[PDB]
């Protein structure tokens, strides 16, 4: 399949070079996989989700996304126009309030929720979780992310937006999950992107067009935006049978575009997520 005039990040994920505008992908498009978006919620009624999105849990007085950031992330995972895996099922877990904040205890509860909840869903091709959030180092937060991964969920987490070593942030610093840095359309490390040995991969994170609340769309930037590209890619690859939740991060790194990013600090991987799709 070919989607012309796609957002730059989608085009980048299916290209060996920057500067193109068509997204190429296998028509299976993540069908039979599921992705949990653990965030401010998802506006499931957005036409872009085509009935494939649903809220499954909230820790607040509503499951509505009153912020937009969860909806944006979900759109990059699996919306018809803005998504990597255009046929995946999307499950929203609202651990962040409408200001985008959340107590670590709530975030941890949300991760343990997903580890159990997947047993209540039909995801024959596999399960992914996208965590576009983080804070200071916490062994408890890292342990929760590790449990989620261990349970058989491909966990992708944002590296963080501090232009600093991600070793000091959680869940970014958890070794067993897939920690995602951000790049821009000219293959530069995004100016705000964290880095360090704990990073596994980079994805598009600067000026990313996706869904927003009120049935709208929006371009925003962050490692929060890079993470769902990788989560969607994992779901897509699992549907193709190329990899599994336990090995998807390794597979993505193995098949990434290598050495193509600029301003990657010595000691950080120079790897950009790539679907290796040959039309
Ligand atoms: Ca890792």
């Amino acid at each position: 399949a070919a989607q012309t005039n796609a957002p730059w990040g989608l085009a980048r994920i299916s290209s060996t070079s920057p500067g193109t505008s068509t997204y190429y992908y296998d028509e299976s498009a993540g069908q039979g996989s599921c992705v949990y978006v653990i965030d401010t919620g998802i506006e499931a009624s957005h036409p872009e989700f085509e009935g494939r999105a649903q809220m499954v849990k909230t820790y607040y007085y509503s499951s509505r996304d009153g912020n937009g950031h969860g909806t944006h992330c979900a759109g990059t995972v699996g919306s018809r126009t803005y998504g990597v895996a255009k046929k995946t099922q999307l499950f929203g877990v609202k651990v962040l309030d409408d200001n985008g904040s959340g107590q670590y205890s709530t975030i941890i509860a949300g991760m343990d929720f997903v580890a159990s909840d997947k047993n209540n869903r039909n995801c024959p091709k596999g399960v992914v979780a996208s965590l576009s959030l983080g804070g200071g180092y916490s062994s408890s937060v890292n342990s929760a992310a590790a449990r989620l991964q261990s349970s058989g969920v491909m966990v992708a987490v944002a590296a963080g937006n501090n232009n600093a070593d991600a070793r000091n942030y959680s869940p970014a610093s958890e070794p067993s999950v897939c920690t995602v840095g951000a790049s821009d359309r000219y293959d530069r490390r995004s100016s705000f992107s964290n880095y360090g040995s704990v990073l596994d991969i980079f994805g598009p994170g600067t000026s990313i067009l996706s869904t927003w609340i009120g049935g709208s769309t929006r371009s925003i930037s962050g490692t929060s935006m890079a993470t769902p590209h990788v989560a969607g890619l994992a779901a897509y690859l699992m549907t193709l049978g190329k990899t599994t939740a336990a090995s998807a991060c390794r597979y993505i790194a193995d098949t990434a575009n290598k050495g193509d990013l600029s301003n990657i600090p010595f000691g950080t991987v120079n790897l950009l997520a790539y679907n290796n799709y040959q039309a």
